[PDB]
């Protein structure tokens, strides 16, 4: 009966604010695919791409393009258009850039079916709205910036920030943590990321020392792809490992589960799959003990995680900020979804057009 | 000494011949992108990359054309550029379609270091050039033209041919291997590939009858990402699972032979990281005790395999051959080597103009 | 095309400078094996070997004398030669002694192979130069050589040392430490060295002890041989257990890796099958998140390692240094690879005719 | 009380018989090292060496006229001389022509250690001398030789014969062993020999047809290193794989069957440490029930066996017996102890002569 009539990709280049300087490159703009998927319906349903890179942004794009004759006039069916790509994909590789297109397109779906139901995703997705204890999320801003930045947070009411380190020396980590420390007061959430820079066993020296400073988690220490190489940090810890923003599905979410490579996950929306590929990698994670939090995607990650039986923290880093209305608050600390039908993703056209790549 | 000074991409659409149907979805014609790398040098480089579908074509082109960027005035060191191109994707995902341009890099900067060397790659890898008994690859053509194809194939000196089943019915399948048998004897060779469209429970029954009618191997019975599924057939067999031709890099392959997940393995020169993953893929195989064959790129797979320690079989399915120049040769069934520098690769540049997309 | 032409040898007993004292025997001056091969292009190969102790060197050397006639008009291939000499000695056991004669030849050939292609190894390997961090190599010296060596080390900016301990006290081994440090500050490496002279419970209490005074690195604390053992005693620390120098062959690393023995590894290129091995421990230890160092072989040990993805410290002990050229440097405490084809092996004809055998 | 006094060495060429055709390689002459071991006492221990290819006869020698020096003034201590050895080696490798060389010493000293108490070697150990049931070793003779050598196997008493096989087709393989059970009837033992000539897969098929045909035991069907491997195939069968004859000490031999590499187990005297070594292995295979077998040296093996207490099957395959005397003797199939101090060994000095290399 509702059937997908078309898709509209843009591609821009959006302003920050500061600049995600991370534990191994750095960021200054944002490259963003912004996704309208038509339906029979009269709705148009929204979501966005992040590209990380521009490098990869016209390729995404390009991307989206091509695979739009694939499910135009195909119905409305989240569930089922997934299976769909995911078998007209099996020989090219149902990963990377291919399943980040296939999210995008999960999460306008969702977002679509939602306004059809004149309902808030979260709802149709069968939960409450409730807030989400957030943090926000810095990047390698060196000491004086870093702990600038994190008055700031807790001023703004947040009870917890995340910072980038992994400098040439475990002395300079120590630092930048110790000042924030001092800045916030022990009542205080501090999370670090090391952004997959570093060895196996220097990941264990480091995270050891850090340990001692109580920092809350230690995430993606080492490659993101060595599940063992993590196994083998966490066993040498107290202090959780925390992972998952890399695992591009949930089926490699399993594989680093199953081995204990981490205490921690927090799922990437677009890289797990979408709305879809989130209620899969929930199921895991409520199985397997494990206290799941989200990685980007604020807008949808709200409501995903009002639906996660092991909801944690929601990650406060604004990426689509300038083309899209401040729909999705923050009241002290908790990031509160809004009462908009679907995920609450509407765009600022006049905006839009600044950026267009 | 030696620049990486330029990077050219053309994408075009040829010609096959049959054309794959395979053990779920189909190919008429065949989607590339031929790589160019110019050199400080005054020689240029040459690969080709498979697309599978043309889905992805415009797409894997406009990523290699944004990635020139990155690899220009490079020195050609294609060890290091590698790493390098490992740093700058860990959080895009080095995977998939980045993964996948990587490789097309990787083998035409190998080649040209060919070149420079006025030397065959196999030969600058440390090993002498040597005939690879090779295998006819065909598709899921049916009783009739699966034994046509097969009696041809043997006319040609094969001594063993590949085929696609996967029919609705076990016994078709059945019925596709023994009228090849009856055509060609029990002295030849038929390897059967399901192409991941089985589920696990299947794949042993399946593998089981089949394993009666004396195949060579069973190829990709299960989803591909599924190495614990391709155990659990595996372990009722006494039959080889082959595998490997979507182990996107050595680290995926590391895992699936971690576990036991088959006996033979195929990766795919591209998927597997060019002739640098290649190299580290055969140690690995050669330490799990498992004969390592091809999977397309019959060119540089020739070349690749002579420096495999345990090196199989060669995959006949020439891709390629309308735009190139037919260096290599068969043999009685062996592939042979052409005592040209590098790779081989000559393009036909009249016939690409042909294909041009 | 490039055929072996011949194969000389000559053993020489080598000054050093100080003597090896070690965490379980001694050493006055350096037993080797020096090589030439011999090619049809006019290029001579070198290469040499290191017999440990003299009562192995005659012998050693016989062998060589011996094995020539199995590779003369053999091509110049090391891959495939090595090949060959696995299926020839597969009965009498493709290890110890005959493996390091193996080991020798292959070094040779590849030293060969790039003078061929008036190329540096490293280069032909496709990598690029870049310096290696080092560190000098000491002895069992008490704590006062040790200590003045360390300051020297330094002075000449060496940025860690390696001293053996194994005292009959483990307050001997402390005492030894703790004058190093204050000698050097906290700025500093220090990587002890066992010798296997260890029982797994003493390595255990001894380990832990040290882990406090803030050792780099524990190597061989107990038999070689004894993986599991290495295992038991990891599992008890923080600090890095450190092997390798005695895995004859790849064969042997992957065993010892498979149970998760060490944390590092430190090859030794005689013993690890000369180029060839090397490149596929390295294949190994990249899988398997394991930093690798080298043991012995400076010269050909920094192309080595620059080729190595997982590329942690070089050993500076030069046992050799008498009788070749000094082009490999160091500058700053990195070695710095010659700008010469090969491995830049240069031999002191007339030095050499002192210490023949 | 009792001193080494000296040790001679004499390096022979011995002319043999049919010729060890084996499964991979093949053998005309027998290069030994024969060994002469005098002590304080006035009795001269004997043993001698095997070096399956004359390429490392000078060497083996060579290293034990090195060693000497080591020996000599020690007190005739077997297990101390033993223990010594091996702490002098742990840098070189107390492996390989060294481990070997040290068995050779081992054995002599035993011999020495029995004559000094007028006492066969056997009692000495502390057992009683009984017969022990031995088979024929045959080589890779081909349909008819190996069919001729059986029957006059058979003839002579044996109720076993053992052949080579690997043929290029596994056709042939059956072929040989089909002749020789028609030749002899149900009623005899047949055990098989691959010499490690296959990969794992391979050997898992033809195993599997030969377990039909009704083998006693397959025996070394993959490279002997490839433990793993060899558990694969074992995983596989209900006839038992056979191996240990490569296992260089009691440490590789725990390895192995730590793994359930193998159902059987045959060690070599030489290999696995002379009679130290053997006692050691000994224990071993009766912890982990484990028949164990012997691998040449039936002169030593003969009285080592029976003091064995999971002792199986004597190997016939005589290789010193043109300079040694006729005191082994074989009834009714079995292998009967000589009634002598020692071992029983007494050259035969106007032939050894002969064959001085
Ligand atoms: C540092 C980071 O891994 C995170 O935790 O959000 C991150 C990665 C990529 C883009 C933005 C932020
Ligand atoms: C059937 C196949 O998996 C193969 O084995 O080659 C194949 C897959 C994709 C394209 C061509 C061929
Ligand atoms: C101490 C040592 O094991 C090392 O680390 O180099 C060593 C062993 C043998 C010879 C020289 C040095
Ligand atoms: C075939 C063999 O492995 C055996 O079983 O004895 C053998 C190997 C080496 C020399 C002689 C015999
Ligand atoms: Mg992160
Ligand atoms: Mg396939
Ligand atoms: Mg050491
Ligand atoms: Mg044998």
């Amino acid at each position: 009966e509702v059937l997908i009539t078309g898709l509209r990709t843009r591609a821009v280049n959006v302003p920050l604010a500061y600049p995600v300087h991370t534990a191994v490159g750095t960021v200054g703009t944002a490259p963003l695919v912004l996704i309208d998927l038509a339906t029979s319906a009269g709705v148009v349903g929204h979501s966005y791409l992040f590209a990380y890179t521009p490098v990869a942004l016209k390729s995404l794009k390009q991307l989206l393009d091509d695979m739009a004759a694939m499910i135009v006039n195909e119905p409305l069916a989240p569930v089922s258009l997934e299976a769909m790509l995911a078998k007209r994909f099996c020989l090219a590789g149902y990963t990377g850039l291919i399943r980040m297109a296939a999210a995008g397109i999960d999460m306008a779906a969702w977002d679509a079916l939602g306004k059809v139901h004149e309902t808030p995703l979260v709802k149709l997705l069968g939960a409450n709205a409730r807030p989400v204890q957030a943090y926000d999320s810095h990047s390698l801003d060196g000491v004086k910036l870093a702990t600038e930045r994190a008055v700031t947070a807790a001023e703004l009411g947040f009870r917890a920030v995340k910072t980038k380190i992994g400098y040439p020396a475990l002395d300079q980590d120590l630092a930048v943590v110790r000042s924030i420390r001092q800045a916030v007061g022990d009542d205080f959430g501090i999370m670090v990321d090391y952004n997959q820079s570093l060895d196996v066993p220097a990941a264990i020296k480091r995270s050891q020392a850090l340990q001692q400073e109580g920092v809350t988690w230690i995430e993606e220490p080492t490659l993101q792809h060595d599940y063992e190489g993590h196994q083998r940090i966490q066993s040498k810890l107290n202090v959780p490992v925390q992972m998952g923003e890399n695992w591009l599905g949930p089926e490699e979410m399993f594989k680093a589960l199953s081995i204990g490579a981490c205490r921690l996950a927090m799922p990437n929306a677009m890289k797990i799959g979408g709305v879809t590929g989130w209620i899969r990698a929930s199921a895991l994670a409520q199985q397997f003990g494990i206290p799941m939090s989200s990685h980007l995607f604020q807008e949808i990650s709200a409501h995903l995680l009002a639906a996660t039986p092991t909801a944690h923290w929601l990650e406060r880093l604004d990426l689509a900020g300038s083309v899209i209305e401040p729909t999705l608050t923050f009241e002290g600390g908790n990031a509160v979804i809004p009462d908009l039908p679907g995920v609450g993703i509407i765009w600022r056209e006049k905006e839009i057009g600044k950026y267009l790549v």
